[PDB]
């Protein structure tokens, strides 16, 4: 039937995942040498079968999308019948656009390498563009973490009825104004010039931070000030992407945040242990879901406007 | 080297204004159109080892545009064209350029597949409706704007410039205004229609300039000028790259508010400028004819990206 | 299992189709701008499903490709399984050659846009040449009207036994030989110099011309006089496929035809209420079977020598 | 700039003669044959950067001619010649076209993917036998016509040419000879092998030119030949550009009735011709030569398919 | 379900296989002309079937390939769901590397010609290096004689655990090597330099040179002789591929070997009545069993360290 | 015409001897790396209409280095660069280029495809681990040889040159090794693990020249060192074209009897050499920068693989 393999030493999400499907993961044999060359072998058959490959938490990106496309390329010659991607992250997402430079479109480059390796459908939450489905011409199911998110505000914050979500940038709005629009409250934009300015109304209104990743985290802890010095009465992040590095965790326990939510597409127990403003929602289940759904032909529209 | 440009169906004003900026005539294409409007195309000329510029056609009727277009490349490939680049000024099917939680169809890159396919080597066009759909495409694109050229009409136009607001009509313009507002070095703001009109910035007693790439029934458009006055703007333009201008069309902005309406004329304007008093053309066949002369010989196109 | 979606606006051959499958058309959610750009969403989910999309008889040639072509688009991006292309009369199939011109060969171009679109298999009728099926790479099913036609002739035509059938132009032949074997009489072939000449004997006899479209019909009613002149004894035409486009209701109704058939792969009800001469023979079941044995790997060889 | 030539097998007489018209030498190429005919070929020269021309062999023996230059291809691409054509008088497996209600290979489209993988940038042929061929390939090809030079030998050879007939040996030869026909200013007739021969147009009292694009057995022409006097023709020749010749072969053409057998070298012909007075060769050298000439330099090739 | 066809004239493997698997073979119209030229019809529907096509032993390796490539089309155009290329011996897999010179890598235009035929898996024995799996992107199932020559080795050879495995070439030591380690015994190389030089110990023990193919022998039936100059009690040969063209079957029986030993991947019948030296290992049941287990998604592994 | 050269990384220690005898700066490419070592790459420079050589890197992480090398290649390709050559010294993942019994990747092709996706149009390498490797690509690949550089400096380097013996450290070393003494005439030897290591031919009372093309961890090379003494070599060295050295690294070879250890610097040496006495470098800077010069000219690069 359906085979789950997990990129690398991250099982952690793979493993929830698994779970929730009634499924071990398969088994794997991984070598590497110094150069970090990676090594994989299929350690039982995918002859016939529909895999799925979930991508690794591991840190280095390089190293997790090398071996992702071995691992797609190891079951593709293997004669796996379908080998699907599942990438909860997807690697360069912010390289979409040349943005008037010679710059790379390398989310497209990694498009066409998935392609080249042997993918057949890509599996993937909240891409940083949504036009990055083009890049492809397989199918590509973005799911969005906006349900659980939503879920999480009405939980979470008494204040949600009269709170303003606020995009960190321009290029954030249509997101922003949609959960907005959902909970019926006010949005708000945040808009870097090295001067923030902010347009809409945060005053004496709970602020809600909403972004598909905070890397570096520069510009949402800079953003909370604004938010606080224009009026707001607190002021909550919440990225699907937890990325995390350089000075992120350094610079959120000196923010002024309530709380930072993140999903768990990255890994985050590490960070949280030295972090506790972060809180987690946990996505295994939206992920589960959707491979269960597909494997089945069922409908996985679903799950865009709803938690399982 | 030589090249030889065509332009498409028998809009030849764009067409006929590059090719007298390079100096050169129109190839001698013939055109008749069948039945069903099948469209017949025939090379009048030898292309035989040349680099050739189709210029796609204005004769509104896009899947007639889009199908001639294709049947040139076409041509012109199997006629042993060395180098075939297509310039289209307006992207068709470019605003189908994601899902967006549907079972849409991503119909640019279908777009993009299709002129790929058809045998273009490289493609020149203005203000995609998303940077992301140069990604759509395996070939080079070089993707104009008409920034510099609307900065400097702003500036030579309206003599309240310098404290003027930039306005989107929707969330998703939030990027282009922010951009243009910073280099003007004045404020910007956005409207969003609430899924009424909602207005995030300050336009009171200032200015306002609503900002887009494209304008179709301008519904949107001209919705945004009343709430922009009904929130005490002084004066209200638009300005759009592409003016499709279609439908309730020019009787809109007619009786709409709008001190003037700019658009250039990557579509063309004659017509509905007869309609319309508070029409202006920016011309923007000097930027392709440079573009195109720039590309042939080997030069930095990018320069135009910033000046005019 | 099967679903069925219909091109557009014409359901009146996918309805006949999907009624004798035991299926509904399935949902499709169309939007058409001014410009005519077609949009397109599938209004049900066809995760895991094998498609079937009949193209449209609306009219405009470019529109019904463009829509074919995104909606064979959508149901890829959306994870079907497959996506049959259900073609009566194949566009552009009178362009499949240079013919000692600068050409496209326009049908090929149609053929790589079907493929890059997603299609994975076509379903077409009486392809204008043959070697239009070696335009794909994909597998191609051409059905035959043929069965049809000579069932119709022999229900028809008292005296089919001694007719003789005649082909229009040069290129012609082997079709019209064809079924004058099957029925074992004469055949004759016109061929335009301006001036027509018939070879083969017509004298004393019913004369049945036989082509696979009919366009524009200035050649079938010459044709038809010739045939006269040279002492047949009534003449009729029959064409797969019925375009009928310009003057050709008009050069009907004044030509010396007994009667004009044609199948309903283009529909006719519009065009027989001001033409008397025509009669149409319905398709929909020879459509109808082959889909049914793709889907169920069975034979349909069949189709090519018996009527269903 | 410079191109090379090199010849397929160790037929080099039209090679050679093609060089020669070209003031070129023919490459080197050391050519062994195995075991089981295995085709071994290696470049006695670098062809780095160059423009290369392969000439197809005659060696007979099809499907080692065609691995043959299959090879040559590959081993050229490799050797990073820019650019690569394929000459191939008479392209094999060009009666393999299309299926013909069959569950039969199109055999020709099989061909051009294989000459097209690899690596041949271009084609370079003589009469295919049906133009739809053409669109069997994605790169260009230009087919030559023998057609001017038939028509130059029918006036310098046929005294009573003013009022022959152009006669098919079947149905599907319509097209080429009512072209000849038409431009000589003469009458045609077609002959039809019922599903005996049966004959449709005159030839009593005239002289009737058998014309087809190849003869392989020549049982057809040969029987054409006999009707053809059995319906009075004075004199009937046979005019074939490819001249395959096999098996009961030149035996047929003695003991038949022909005048005179026209064929073009684009197949060798020396040997047939010791065994065979009746036969003649109209040299295509200069067309193929100039045809390459042309194309290397840019200059129009089209004025060959009228002129010689 | 499953079907199977032969290449060609030879059904004699393919029979065994069919055989075992408890099918006939499908059936198949071939017809030759002169010039050798193939063609092909598949007698029965393949619509919707898994289709393996067996490539013949008839001889002429031009011939063959070209054959199996025709029915892979004529499958695939015929909507067979899935086409394997079963390939006991692969064509050209002795030119898979350029070696210094201008030479193709004959196997790898092998592969593409074979992929763009339409094969969506190839299942071949003992490719003559593994890396030629890498010349294609479809998956590959390379069969090894070892197990069943291990067998015939320890039932054949009474002196097995105390023979020496010899290399008749330096490129061969990985195999023999890896033989002598499952048997437990000494390998040793020969290395042609115009003379053999022996590295190894074959002194007074058994030697069995063991490779992957034979072809016109020269180098076997030398190394023969040198090994027995060293000391070498008696000297078996044994091959997985006995091409045996040329004088091999005249060196045979002239050679000093006490048998030698190939697998049926190459019909040996007429070879063995002329050379009684020749043993036959069958190969039918391993290939049988590849295709039953590819067939039912079971696993193929097995078969590389076991014979069934 | 002019070509430009960029660097992968900020090893420019080869790119910058390259580009010095070439009479060439650099390319000007700007580099960041982002948070999870994520790369960022932009062309500082217009590379349109351009031929472009971009040398890999030795930044020794192997991931790094290649998706650098990728998107470098890609931001050349859609900057209109006319053609783009990647230039590895050392191709990364040549050692994963079969299956060898295994479910395992062959990245090696992975690696070729992800080059021709990102736009590579050429290789230039040296040793490749097996020449198949370049059968892996469709576009061609110069395979460049350290061989002459080796054989020029045993000969000036090791006294007892004439009477010493080319020893491999394993089975599949062979054909390097044998064809390295036959050029010196001298002998050779193999080594190979048993699956202890086993010795065949003759070393006693003569130096040794262990030879691999490449050395990762030394654990092989330094065994064969021991046994070669234990059997009685005088001196050993060992000569690796790529000198990978990590891990136990320069520790092994320090505590190992190697009089000298030769490498070349397709890979950086400088760190290394600082830790290891016995280790020299032959540059290779000359014969890449040679290939790079003649390739752009059209000459015959294959003289640089007899001589140096
Ligand atoms: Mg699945
Ligand atoms: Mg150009
Ligand atoms: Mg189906
Ligand atoms: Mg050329
Ligand atoms: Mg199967
Ligand atoms: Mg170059």
């Amino acid at each position: 039937n359906i085979k789950i393999f997990s990129g690398s030493s991250h099982q952690d999400l793979s493993q929830k995942i698994a779970d929730r499907l009634g499924l071990e993961l398969g088994k794997v044999v991984t070598k590497k040498f110094s150069n970090q060359e990676t090594c994989v072998e299929i350690g039982e058959s995918v002859r016939g079968e529909h895999v799925y490959i979930v991508q690794s938490g591991c840190g280095e990106i390089n190293d997790n999308l090398m071996e992702l496309l071995i691992m797609i390329n190891a079951c593709k010659i293997a004669s796996a019948s379908r080998v699907t991607a599942v990438i909860p992250c997807f690697p360069y997402a912010r390289q979409d656009k040349k943005d008037k430079s010679r710059a790379p479109i390398s989310a497209k480059l990694v498009a066409n390498m998935l392609s080249v390796a042997g993918a057949d459908h890509i599996i993937t939450m909240d891409l940083h563009a949504s036009q990055i489905q083009g890049f492809f011409d397989i199918p590509v199911d973005n799911l969005y973490a906006e349900p659980a998110v939503l879920k999480w505000i009405r939980e979470n914050i008494s204040e949600w009825r009269n709170c303003t979500i606020v995009s960190p940038d321009a290029g954030g709005a249509k997101r922003v104004t949609s959960i907005a629009d959902r909970l019926n409250v006010d949005f708000a934009l945040i808009h870097k010039e090295d001067r923030m300015v902010l347009v809409g109304d945060v005053k004496d209104r709970v602020a809600i931070l909403v972004d598909d990743m905070a890397d570096t985290c520069g510009t949402i802890c800079h953003a909370a000030d604004k938010l606080l010095s224009a009026g707001a009465t607190r002021v909550y992040a919440i990225l699907t992407h937890g990325i995390f590095s350089g000075p992120a965790i350094s610079r959120i326990n000196n923010a002024c945040f309530e709380a930072v939510v993140v999903t768990n597409t990255i890994p985050q127990e590490d960070k949280m242990k030295h972090c506790s403003k972060i809180q987690v929602i946990d996505i295994s289940m939206i992920l589960a879901e959707a491979i269960r759904r597909t494997h089945n032909g069922e409908s996985v529209s679903y799950l865009f406007s709803h938690v399982p």
